[PDB]
DNA sequence: GGGGGAAGGATTCT
DNA sequence: CACGGAATCCTTCCCCC
C-alpha cells in the first residue's frame, strides 16, 4: 500500500504434525516420515519428523537407518502424500478468506498480500494471530507466521520464529539484516550458491554491493545476481500470484539397480499409471522420462509433441527415451520415472 | 544481432 | 548418497529473419 505487506504462513513439522492430528496418541513422542524405497528392511530416507525426533537429529534428508540408530524408538510411520495434501488444501482454503492475493508457494506456505487489509504491523501482527489460532481452532495445525515487506523476508522473518511462532520484520530491520544475515541463510541459496560466493567474498547479502556485476553474473548466473542485488539495494518487490501446476510425475526406486530394459519396464509403466492417474482431466503435450543412476546422478530425455499425449502414446514414447538413456549412459539405474508438462 | 523453442543439465527446496 | 516431487534457471543448439 505504501509498500507491500507480505504475510507467510508456513505449517509446523508438516507430514509429522498431519500423523499426529490423525492420531494425537502421537503428541509429545518422536515421530519419523518415512519413505520407503523397497531396497531392503528400512532402506530409504525420512520425509520429516517433530521437532521431539528433531533434537536429536533425525531430519529430513538422512537414511531411515541412520534415523532407528539414533531414536530406535521413536514411532516410524510412512508417507501419506495424498492425505497431507487434501489436509495443506482445506488451510490454503481457510487464508483464502483472509485474501484472494494468495501465493500457495508449496505444500505447506503460502503469501497473502495483505497490504490493503490492514495499514501499519500492528494491525497485521494482530492479523496472523488470527489466522493461527484459526487454523489451529478449525484443523488443529499449529503453523508459523512471518511478515515484512515483501516475500523473501516474510519468510526469513517464518524461518526465525520456527516453530509455531510469529515475528514482524519491519523497514528498519530488513536494514540490519541486509548487513547482519548469513547469505546462505537467504532462500535460494543452497549450498552450491553459498560457496559460489562464498569464493566471491559475499558472505552477507550487503556485499553483493561491492562487487562488479558482470563478474558475479559469470559466477552465479544472471538470474541469480539480480535476486541477490534487489535484495541488496532493498528494492526487492515480486509480486504475489497464484501459480498453477506446471508438472505431474512419479518415479520410483527399483528393488535393484539395472541396465535391462525388461526389467526397468515394469516400474516405468507403473509411474505412468500413476502419474496419469494424478493427470485427472489434464492432456499433456511433454514427456520426460527421468533416471537416477546408481551414483545418485539424475539424467533425463524427453519430447514434446504438437498435440496431447495419450496414455498409449505416452508408454510408446517412453520406452524410446529411456532406451535413449541407456544407450547414451553406461550406468545402472537405480531410479525410474516420468514427467509429463506442457498442459494443453 | 537476436527472437523463440526445445532439450538436457544444474540447483533449490532448510 | 540410502526418498520423491516440482519450479526455475543456464547452456547449447537450431531455425531463420
Ligand atoms: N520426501 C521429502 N519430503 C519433504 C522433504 N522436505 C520436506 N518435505 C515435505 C515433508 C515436510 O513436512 C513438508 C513441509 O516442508 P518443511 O521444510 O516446512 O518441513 P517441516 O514442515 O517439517 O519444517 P518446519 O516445521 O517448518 O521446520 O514437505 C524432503 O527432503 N523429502
Ligand atoms: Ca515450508
Ligand atoms: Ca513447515
Ligand atoms: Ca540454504
Amino acid at each position: 500500500h505504501h509498500h507491500m505487506i507480505v504475510l507467510f504462513v508456513d505449517f509446523d513439522y508438516f507430514y509429522a504434525q498431519v500423523e499426529e492430528v490423525l492420531n494425537p496418541s502421537l503428541k509429545g513422542k518422536p515421530v519419523v516420515v518415512c519413505v520407503f524405497s523397497g531396497r531392503f528392511e528400512d532402506s530409504g530416507a525420512v520425509a520429516t519428523a517433530n521437532y521431539e525426533a528433531r533434537k536429536f537429529g533425525v531430519k529430513a534428508g538422512i537414511p531411515i537407518v541412520e534415523a532407528k540408530k539414533i531414536l530406535p524408538n521413536a514411532v516410524y510411520l510412512p508417507m501419506r502424500k495424498e492425505v497431507y495434501q487434501q489436509v495443506s488444501s482445506r488451510i490454503m482454503n481457510l487464508l483464502r478468506e483472509y485474501s484472494e492475493k494468495i501465493e500457495i508457494a508449496s505444500i505447506d506456505e503460502a503469501y497473502l498480500d495483505i497490504s490493503d487489509k490492514v495499514r501499519d504491523y500492528r494491525e497485521a501482527y494482530n492479523l496472523g494471530l488470527e489466522i493461527k489460532n484459526k487454523i489451529l481452532e478449525k484443523e488443529k495445525i499449529t503453523v508459523t507466521v512471518g511478515i515484512s515487506k515483501n516475500k523473501v523476508f516474510a519468510k526469513i522473518a517464518a524461518d526465525m520464529a520456527k516453530p509455531n511462532g510469529i515475528k514482524v520484520i519491519d523497514d528498519e530491520e530488513v536494514k540490519r539484516l541486509i548487513r547482519e544475515l548469513d547469505i546462505a541463510d537467504v532462500p535460494g541459496i543452497g549450498n552450491i550458491t553459498a560457496e559460489k560466493l562464498k569464493k566471491l567474498g559475499i558472505n552477507k547479502l550487503v556485499d553483493t554491493l561491492s562487487i562488479e556485476f558482470d563478474k558475479l553474473k559469470g559466477m552465479i548466473g544472471e538470474a541469480k545476481a539480480k535476486y541477490l542485488i534487489s535484495l541488496a539495494r532493498d528494492e526487492y518487490n515480486e509480486p504475489i500470484r497464484t501459480r498453477v501446476r506446471k508438472s505431474i510425475g512419479r518415479i520410483v526406486t527399483m528393488k535393484r539397480n539395472s541396465r535391462n530394459l525388461e526389467e526397468i519396464k515394469p516400474y516405468l509403466f507403473r509411474a505412468i499409471e500413476e502419474s496419469y492417474y494424478k493427470l485427472d482431466k489434464r492432456i499433456p503435450k511433454a514427456i520426460h522420462v527421468v533416471a537416477v543412476t546408481e551414483d545418485l546422478d539424475i539424467v533425463s530425455r524427453g519430447r514434446t509433441f504438437p498435440h496431447g499425449i495419450s496414455k498409449e502414446t505416452a508408454y510408446s514414447e517412453s520406452v524410446k527415451l529411456l532406451q535413449k538413456i541407456l544407450e547414451e549412459d553406461e550406468r545402472k539405474i537405480r531410479r525410474i520415472g516420468v514427467r509429463f508438462s506442457k498442459f494443453i
